């Protein structure tokens, strides 16, 4: 009798047990301990309720599944992934997760402590799959919510190496869903051609999703990919903290992105990326506006190391019929980023930031602004021509870089004859130091090439700290630029050898509130008088200068130059200078020319 | 026989088990398997030793506190709360926590592992209470220390909605103690109204306790509730990081800060913040100095998201009659931060950084200084009059301000007619940038006030970024305010049409070493001479003035007005034109007047 | 019979059980159940199976051993070391480790929960030892690799406060080896003589190596120890965050070193310490190329708090016989660091970067550049002499400094007459902050001691925020350093009373492109004709100066100097002033001397 019910599946149910012999604890049954826990062991059998071996040839899905609902079925708790085994997924699941090509159906407070390895089995090669959704409905509109479901632990999920089999197909790691304090944690994403390893939230609806310490490691292998975003964050309050992203297929330099920012409050920080296009997006589409709003603001992309092809932080946001998205309070500071080792041309555009159209290449549906770029590093290689500190390619109400080091091709750049953007608020401060890089491979090219419809409340001081003579000019606008209300300076330093330093194709600079300063070489004659004498310049292009003076010594005895000159009406430079000697004078003389300032 | 023995609580003891069947494993007994973790599970009972079910009408208090002294017996260990359960805390604690309104007693080396719900019962309703205790003593300076003791899981402390029944009443989740190697981490405190949800250390006793990763929601919801600073950090050697603080409660606006960082060596970093009154103080309370000495220094603020509707970062010191505090060597980097939507004046005085009097209002008791500002983002909407990048109202012995932008009403504020710090070491970097979304708001106001008993060994480097013709001056000294070893220059740009651009009212950048630069209108008039001839100003105001140099452009042909200017005893400018032809000239012109620069 | 088998080892593999009496889940035997977890306990047993308390008296080293070849065996698993107990080390190990004075050897997969506390026994006093080795062979070239271990939990481990025997004996904690995705996190390493705690990596062969919330604290107790740096980061992608150091040995502030980041994608973050000679060092040491290349890359210093007696970060590369060394693309940020209180050279140079010589004092190897120090704060008392923002010691090809703040004696130094570094590409930007502390301590000191062989391509911008009229100059080149390509500028304020400003002791400022400016003290003559009137300088040293302009006040009536000057071929400056009455004046005018800018 007593041998059968011990023996049998109730056996552990009837041995006592009390903790330590401490008289004063609970008598309870080893059953009652054992029930603390539980792992996948425990709903890993056949019909019989044998346990079942996993493997290659075996198809765990069924087995995880039953235990998440059932641990779900008790108001949760934590499902252990055993260590030292992989256990093969290889089916999709049923109901809810359909619509998504599911694979597992997360639950509401039944985490996953990953332990051993997950591997998707053959069967999925070709095919789309998201392997964990915590969506229960095929319409993300209609679904109900994940809350307080938590992936962790020192295991693995890989994705078995299986490419695409169409470019319109999708694949995820985990899709939370309509997310609400749910994380992945420790885990190893590895060995796939998929969209996305992680998602959070849903068009604005969830809240504190996390992604920490996690590893992302070659998840492209395919042309056939389209498109890949290691993680998508699209509630608010979330982020990625602490993060190692690595690719090395050749197609992730032209379509991989490690994070997408989405809704507010949003952050990602302390990360290393390698091998990847870009780092991140910081975007309001207005498509994803539903659950929190139509601003992102409070974005922060801080502390991040990042070697990348093309552009490190994208800024944009957009409109649909009815919607209109708006992008502010952001800021990126503490990064330090480089362009891999390249051909120009050879990938996306290179940039530390781009003003990025939408979709459909419009430039002129973004309301970006109180964007503060602070304190980051950038490099790019001497060659990579197509490398800039900003790519501005579509309307931006305001961008402020303060304190920055950029090394590469340009600092402010946007392709003449594409977009022609509307810029208001540009602040580029004296503390941006520009690198010494790509010094002697800029004939032809403006370091600071403002190529925009127009340019209103703006600021661009130039600051070099190398001679570069290749360049054609530092800052250069063409005549289709309007520019107004704006302060453009050019210093001195290393600019005396150089033929034009700030040019305004359509004399811009003689606006009304057009503040500006730069070096130019002006050719002067004086009047024949001993003593105080009047010298003027030869060219009358100088109307528009408040003040001007001397950059040059003078190499005479018997006579100076003024020091110091303003203008005349008919556009000639004028100052008093002192012939000691009388006759008339003819010097060439490098001068600071000043507007305003 | 056997059976007895085998159904008994030692029934366990007496049953075989070898790891794995591995011949070279301890020959244990399942008991010893068992005895290797613990749950609350293993306390949860009554008098006979079955089992209780927690639930709203069972008071788990006594059974928790016998789990943690037993583990306490051992040397230590860690109690799980199991998930799935809700277990709700009824009665205070007894003995030392008594005087703390103690529920629960923390005790060294034993460690929470808070997976389920833990709630307060109706008992604790309009009642005071600290729900976990590590103080052993009703005077805390006779309590021994907590050390080692973590408090950690995916679960939740809910304090069930209850009000304060009196404001004088005092309301914690974790009272640390004087402890030493303690934290807690993942933990949700959520849905109460409390003063604390955390604190750490008493009075400078303590070290190595830190929160990490922890939610704190809703935890002011009345009136009643004198005051609410989520975590207090009373201990060096620790602080707050990637931790998440929101509040709903229109209380919260005028009552609630995230952090008091009160020791040395501390920080609170990448956290968010939304619905709170203030980000953090950084303080050096004399009365709390007695465990790590008088001196608040390494405080450190970085990295944080905020959306506040009072002050992001309060520093202050202040004495009692033996003890004087002190605050030095702080850093506040990288933080975007912004005042919520709200109308102006409906809550305190939003600032980025505030020098705060003393709990009694005092304003000359105060010992701050090198600290750091640097690489952070404010922002405030245009309607929010009382918005300052500084609000700098008790005496400051020095701050540093680097390359931040500030988008707000006043850079500089204090009220005038309240108090009269004394400042020494201001420093505003020309990097800072000053924001527009305010332009077009400051009638009547100028937007550095320096509203003050005397300015020492300060820079003031104003540059605007766009036009704000409603103010009226960049920046203004009344005549109250003495002005010395300074250097307070305003960039011209954006300032043509300023009537006022910097005022001086008791006309103090005369001082022998005021160093200052700053745009004026001046009318001035020629001799009649043909040739070089000397233009005079009309008003004699410029004594003061070592240089000065045209801003403006000579719409003339006949002649022109001198470029730069010196000054004469009787406080003429004074510089040398050139008239082509004779005749008196009477011009007005825009110059950059100059002082020892 | 049943009663036999119910009592052997496999007793519990004869009681059955299901999880929660659930009809789905699997019928398993509580040997089952208990073999998911694993502990130190399963292993710690005499040879007839019997456990084996730990305690003084007994080595458990052989037991632990056992445990981790075990689980290694079955494809890995956590091995929990019990709390409550104290588990002594007193032997060494066998083998591949014995090389490496190791003690136990890890394996891949096999993770130690360390709950209790692990100690070492007086066997190891006067001797190495290295407790926890991943190597597998005694030369670490023919070493195998460590995959996917990890070491966690609340426990310790402690050195026994044993000192070295010998300078030449190397003591460790853990030594991963050529470690792939492995880590430290939670623990405390204490009461030590040793020689790192913890190295991750073999000379770049690794990857995926952290050490997170980990406590090191008085690792160093005497003279006999050679060099102490807590954790050596030798492979790449690998880095420390959210540490604890603290020293209280003498020997530690002349000794003790944080942090190496010797390879590429390194970092260290958001750490305290104190009581430590050094911060970190970045370094690529070419004889540690092997693994990851000759490049270190992509370092990242960051929002740490320190209080050091030496140098904050070290900087330098070097070369073997066949591999030359490279350190770039280096960010240094956020991080506020102090020198604690001490006499002037009583500790190695204090410095927040020190440019330093290789191990053989060779200044001539480095390759160091694109390198952006920026947002730090750094002070030192009064009293410390030898106390620099940058201790520039040898060859450095670029470093650029933007918005700190240097309180401290120097702002660069180097020793004259000891090396004499080649210099480029050093960018001082007028943002970093200079603070008074060392004001009136200065006298015989140049702020900036520019002792080096030539200074090429850089930029030092000096602005002062306090008066210090002691220092002997702001900044000095010596005539033994060459000065080409560059901009020196001295900011006039708090300049008014200084003799010298800036000093060219070979006139260095007079090279073709050289740009600078600065305050002197010019005597002047003018010519006796009543009307407009040349001043004459009376010295005849400024052919180099491009313009001037007046700091000065005139006091005069009668007559007014030029505002402005420019040169003449003798050296003389020359500008035009005005007699109303004639006469020959004779006046001493502070001016801004400029060149080429
Ligand atoms: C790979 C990636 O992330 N790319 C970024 C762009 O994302 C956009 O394209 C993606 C391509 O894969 C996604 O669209 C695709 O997936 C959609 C969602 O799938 C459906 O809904 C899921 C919830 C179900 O599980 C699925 O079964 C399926 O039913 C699908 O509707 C599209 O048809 C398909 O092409 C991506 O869509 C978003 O995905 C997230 C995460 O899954 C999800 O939370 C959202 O709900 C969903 N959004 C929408 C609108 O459906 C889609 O956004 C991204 O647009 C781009 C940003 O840069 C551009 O835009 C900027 C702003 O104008 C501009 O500054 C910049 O210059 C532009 O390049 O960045 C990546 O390319
Ligand atoms: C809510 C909050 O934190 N407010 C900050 C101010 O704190 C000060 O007021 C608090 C109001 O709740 C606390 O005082 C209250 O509690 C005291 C402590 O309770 C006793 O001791 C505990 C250890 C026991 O468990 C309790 O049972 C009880 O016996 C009590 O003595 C007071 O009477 C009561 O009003 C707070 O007190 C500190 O609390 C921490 C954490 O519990 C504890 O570690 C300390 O020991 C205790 N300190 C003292 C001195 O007792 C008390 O500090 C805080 O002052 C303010 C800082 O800003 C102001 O001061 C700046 C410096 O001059 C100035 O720059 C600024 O402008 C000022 O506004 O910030 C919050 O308001
Ligand atoms: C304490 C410390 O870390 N000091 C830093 C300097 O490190 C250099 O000296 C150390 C002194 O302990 C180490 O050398 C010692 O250990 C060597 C390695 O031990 C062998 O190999 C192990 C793998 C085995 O387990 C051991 O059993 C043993 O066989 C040994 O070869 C030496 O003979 C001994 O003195 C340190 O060596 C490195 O250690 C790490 C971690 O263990 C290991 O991964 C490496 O493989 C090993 N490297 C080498 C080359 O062997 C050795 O590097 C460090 O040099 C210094 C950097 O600053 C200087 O150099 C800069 C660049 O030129 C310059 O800018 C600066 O001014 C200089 O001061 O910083 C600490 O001093
Ligand atoms: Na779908
Ligand atoms: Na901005
Ligand atoms: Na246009
Ligand atoms: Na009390
Ligand atoms: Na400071
Ligand atoms: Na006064
Ligand atoms: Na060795
Ligand atoms: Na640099
Ligand atoms: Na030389």
């Amino acid at each position: 009798q007593f041998r059968a019910i011990i023996e049998s599946p109730e056996g552990a149910g009837h041995v006592g047990y009390q903790y330590r012999r401490n008289t004063g604890s609970t008598m309870r049954m080893v059953s009652d301990v054992l029930d603390e826990r539980v792992s996948l062991w425990d709903f890993h059998c056949d019909p019989s309720g044998n346990v079942i071996q996993p493997g290659p040839n075996v198809d765990s899905r069924q087995y995880l599944q039953a235990a998440i609902d059932y641990v779900s079925s008790n108001g949760g708790g934590t499902i252990t992934i055993p260590a030292g085994y992989t256990w093969y997924l290889g089916s999709y699941g049923v109901g809810g997760i359909a619509g998504h090509s599911g694979i597992i159906q997360l639950r509401s407070n039944v985490n996953l402590n990953i332990e051993g390895r997950i591997h998707l089995s053959p069967f999925f090669d070709l095919k789309p799959f998201q392997v964990f959704v915590g969506f229960d409905n095929g319409d993300p509109a209609s679904s109900g919510n994940l809350e307080n479901c938590h992936i962790y632990g020192h295991g693995v999920v890989d994705f078995g190496g299986y490419e695409f089999g169409a470019s319109s197909q999708l694949r995820n790691g985990v899709a939370f869903g309509r997310s609400y304090n749910c994380s992945v944690t420790g885990i190893t994403f590895q060995n796939g051609d998929v969209t996305w390893a992680i998602t959070l939230g849903w068009n604005g609806y969830g809240s504190n999703c996390y992604v920490r310490k996690c590893r992302f490691i070659n998840l492209v292998n395919s042309s056939v990919n389209a498109a890949h975003s290691t993680v998508y964050v699209n509630c608010p309050y979330s982020g990625v903290e602490s993060c190692y992203f690595s690719m090395s297929s050749s197609f992730a330099r032209n379509i991989a992105c490690s994070v997408q920012l989405h809704q507010h409050d949003t952050f990602y920080r302390g990360s290393t990326v390698n091998g990847y296009c870009r780092g991140a997006y910081v975007v309001m589409h207005a498509a994803e506006a539903a659950g929190a709003g139509s601003y992102a603001y409070n974005m922060q992309v801080e502390n991040n190391i990042a070697v990348i092809y093309g552009q490190f932080v994208i800024l944009g946001s957009d409109v649909t019929a009815t919607v209109s998205g708006h992008l502010n309070d952001v800021i990126v500071s503490g990064n330090i980023v480089s362009i891999g080792e390249r051909a120009a041309f050879s990938a996306p555009f290179g940039a530390f930031i781009d003003i990025g159209p939408d979709n459909s290449g419009a430039s002129n549906v973004q309301d970006i602004q109180r964007v503060l770029v602070t304190g980051n590093s950038f490099y790019a290689p001497a060659n990579i021509t197509d490398s800039a500190a900003i790519t501005l390619r579509a309307n931006l109400n305001g961008c402020t870089f303060i304190a920055n080091n950029f090394d590469c091709r340009y600092m402010v750049y946007n392709a003449p004859g594409t977009t022609s953007p509307v810029v208001q608020n540009l602040v580029w401060d004296k503390s941006n130091v520009i690198g010494g890089t790509h010094a002697n491979q800029r004939a032809g090219q403006n370091l600071f090439d403002m190529q925009f419809a127009s340019v209103v409340n703006s600021t661009i001081e130039v600051q070099l700290s190398c001679e570069d003579l290749s360049m054609f000019s530092c800052i250069l606008f063409p005549a289709s630029c309007q520019l107004s209300y704006s302060k453009i300076t050019v210093d001195s330093a290393w600019t005396k050898s150089m033929s034009n330093t700030a040019v305004f194709e359509g004399n811009q600079q003689a606006g009304a509130n057009v503040y500006v300063s730069y070096p130019a070489t002006v050719n002067l004659t004086s009047y024949n008088t001993q003593g105080a004498v009047p010298f003027f310049s030869t060219d009358t292009n100088y109307a528009w200068v408040t003040s001007a003076y001397s950059l040059s010594i003078n190499e005479n005895l018997d006579f100076s130059p003024p020091a110091t000159y303003t203008n005349k009406a008919n556009g000639q430079l004028v100052g008093v200078g002192y012939n000691e000697i009388g006759g008339v004078r003819s010097v060439s003389v490098r001068l600071m020319l000043q507007r305003q300032v």
